[PDB]
């Protein structure tokens, strides 16, 4: 229930041919329709003018923000649902966990099991909002082929769900080049209008982008390929208030830093480290995020999945 | 008390007609009304000589100023408030706070603290005149969704504030493009009318406008559109004398810096910069501000908002 | 006594109505009624041949040049003053200073000192003539709203002069678009009449006019406006040889730049680069001036004002 569709702003301005351009174009709702500038409408083969009447129409019949106060909004930020991570020392680190209509990435070295988190999560996603994780179909992006169903099952067993069940409500797909990564995100939007979506994990989103082209020159082009595919990610992110989870690579300082450069930074509404321990043991502690102070904790992975320290 | 409006400037020469475009034009009083050039009137569906007797009539009946000395204008600077930061090594800083009637942002890093001093100085404004913020009810347009009102929860238990009072006293809204990010303006303007307000934070004004469009050809456009968003805040900032305070984003020199180019840097009236220090703390050095010299300062995050260096 | 006024033209031909329609016109000397050609005059609801005869009559009685040699004009230009800077090292730069009967601006970048270098001249110009600045009352007109007489006071300090009296003979308006630009420059001719003036501070002239209107299409127009606005100021520079300062914005290449296209170029009677150094040090150079050739100059911000390296 939570968008309304394109067939909606269908009042006495939405023809055949009006209608025949905007799902073409990649608009599968009214939000993301209003959402967008003068600009964008017009850059697809449509009428200045009768492009024009179109967003006017559909604005007014949206509620198109304009000061509503704040006590309101206040109300509209407890009714955000906040998935659980398995771990009840990490749980505690997200005063609940992974907040959904927003941006949340891990980066660490290899190893450090950020893979990890994203597999736990595409299972905790599948429960009653009672069990932490609500109500809501998986996406998984995969950019490294490091996804791993096996994993899922394992998962399933410890929260006693039927396996068969949550791999059918977990969906994947594997992005191979930046504009591959980009491209898929249009079939997504499509996606999760037919069905109500929770989560995406895009492993490693922002990973792929460093073997992707250039380096150091005409890298200018790189962050703007980046920041556009990310601003479309938040457009996804307010539309329906899927939970974005990002996995992030990192490079070494030369003179340890989450890679991509700062275009990412200013995108994450909430970010996170890992690093490893001693054994089987982990360390996550917060980064950048507005909520809550920065703190570490303890966690362990264990053949469930990534459960508290065993010890 | 601040402006007069425009059904005031009504001596002999404001029809129904008149006055039934002006104000859908975006006139809500007499001052910007005034401001505006012949220019301005003439673009809007009136008649030439018709719009051009309404411009004289105002403009003599408005104090349009006409060399009124120095001494007169000295006097007019004593009177202006000045908002405090609640960190007292920031407060000094600014030699008392944030100017009213004029344009003053920060730049920095993600995680550096600009939205943090934002949510801040919502809470801080909402004081008697004696406690530094004067009375006058705050609005936060956000672009980046990292509205929190949680946090301003813990400031107005600092300073010993009913929460929900306070909450009430702040007013949201999100702009999500750039056309969009122009348009709530005029909404805005609308809001100070029937009610006096004291701040504005816009958070990350600037920053939407570099994943809005183009990149490095058809930027001239951006510089444009900018600027005129740019040259409406500070028509609102004369008019009214609310406190405009915008928040920025930053780019690496590639061969560290504010974005949006030079047109945001002639718009300041006093420029700030954010990096992170060791563990919680943060240094702020003022860039641009024509008053007082540029000084650097400590100053800490605490779960009560910006404040003093613990230590 | 540097001009001579209207109701002297009063031989045989200043009848009341005759000068019942000059003075509102915008004629309140004898020096710009003179220089004005049979257009200007024509175009004021006068009669035509009423008119030519005012202007015969005024013309015989003004020396309206006639090819004056050379010799006797050098000694002309022996008798002008040459105000201090407050830096030796950037009076050693002009040699003496800024010229009047001419225009001279500064453009750089934001927070090189061009609004600084204005009001230090502010102070500078309230002096005995052995002093540098010669006896007579400064007038600023403000584009930007950075006017600080805090900034004055410490100038006032240094060269030791009551605060007072120094703002008593600094006038200040501010000019709020390119309409009101013009139209104050109507109200400067008016106050230069009553008292001897030495000062013209516009901050930023030509920086409004960018934000103002159009880009790319109607600039033609513009430029019009602008030059317009120019000859005016040249008008009342050569009328009264009261010193015109105009401050500038600039424009990156795009492939660092002047603002408001060539119009502004062949106005320029002596033009000024500023630039930051390290720390608190500054650097001008000399653009274009037909006096002497293109040289740089090391200068700091102190608390008193624009004053030597301090090092
Ligand atoms: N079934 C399992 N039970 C317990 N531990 C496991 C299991 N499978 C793998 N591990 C280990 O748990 C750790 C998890 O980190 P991992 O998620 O593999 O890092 P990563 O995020 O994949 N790095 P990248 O290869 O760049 O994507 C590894 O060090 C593995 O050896
Ligand atoms: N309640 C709290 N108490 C103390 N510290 C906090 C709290 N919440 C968050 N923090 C931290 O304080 C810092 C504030 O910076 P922050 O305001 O988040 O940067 P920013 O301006 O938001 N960057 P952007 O994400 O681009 O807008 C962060 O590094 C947080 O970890
Ligand atoms: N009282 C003071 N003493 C010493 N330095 C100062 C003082 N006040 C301001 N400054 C600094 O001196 C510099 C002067 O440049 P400034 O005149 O502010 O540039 P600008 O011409 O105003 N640019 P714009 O904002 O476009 O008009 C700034 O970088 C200030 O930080």
């Amino acid at each position: 229930f939570g968008p309304q569709p394109i067939s909606r702003l269908e009042q006495c301005g939405i023809n055949a041919n009006d209608v025949k351009k905007l799902e073409e174009a990649g608009f599968h709702t009214v939000e993301a329709v209003a959402y967008a500038p003068k600009k964008e409408l017009i850059n697809i083969k449509g009428i200045s003018e009768a492009k024009a009447d179109k967003i006017l129409a559909e604005a007014a019949k949206l509620v198109p923000m304009g000061f509503t106060t704040a006590t309101e909004f206040h109300q509209r930020r407890s009714e955000i649902i906040q998935i659980t991570t398995g771990s009840k020392e990490l749980d505690k680190l997200l005063q609940g966990g992974i907040e959904t209509g927003s941006i949340t990435e891990m980066f660490g070295e290899f190893r450090t099991g950020k893979t990890q988190i994203c597999h736990t999560l595409a299972v905790t996603c599948q429960l009653p909002i009672d069990r932490g994780g609500g109500e809501g179909k998986a996406m998984y992006i995969d950019t490294e082929g490091t996804f791993r169903p096996e994993r899922l099952l394992a998962v399933a067993e410890r929260y006693g769900l039927s396996g068969s069940d949550v791999l059918d409500n977990v969906a994947y797909a594997r992005a191979f080049n930046t504009d591959h990564q980009t491209q898929l995100l249009y079939q997504a939007s499509a996606m999760m209008v037919e069905s109500r979506y929770a989560l995406l994990i895009v492993d490693s989103a922002t990973a792929l982008y460093r073997t992707d082209y250039s380096g150091r020159g005409e890298l200018s082009a790189r962050q703007m390929h980046l920041a556009r595919f990310l601003r479309m990610l938040l457009r996804l992110a307010d539309e329906f208030g899927v939970a974005v989870v990002i996995t992030n690579q990192v490079v070494a300082q030369v003179d340890k830093k989450p890679i991509g450069g700062n275009i990412i930074a200013h995108a994450s509404t909430t970010r996170l480290y890992l690093r490893k321990g001693r054994g089987e043991t982990r360390i996550c502690k917060i980064y950048d995020s507005p909520c809550l102070p920065e703190a570490e904790a303890m966690f362990a992975i264990n053949a469930d999945g990534v459960g508290d320290a065993k010890d």
